């Protein structure tokens, strides 16, 4: 039911970059806890439906940063 990932994330740079997608993933509906490391670059997730790795993952990329799969 409740789902937990680390995104591999690239090109999240700024303190501003990180608190809008922290933000922006947080407040979909589904996502609990978000954590963004800067210096690594993952984005920890937990979350249930309607939330789902994709969804997240779509915010990720249409704010212009890179996965790795
Ligand atoms: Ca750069």
């Amino acid at each position: 039911m409740i789902h937990q990932n680390t995104i591999y994330t690239a090109g999240i740079e700024t303190e501003e970059q990180v608190s809008q997608l922290t933000e922006r993933i947080s407040n979909m509906i589904g996502v609990h806890q978000v954590n963004i490391n800067i210096i690594d670059g993952q984005v920890t997730v937990s979350y249930e439906t309607p939330a789902n790795l994709n969804s997240i993952e779509k915010e990720i990329y249409d704010e212009g940063y890179k996965i790795v799969f």
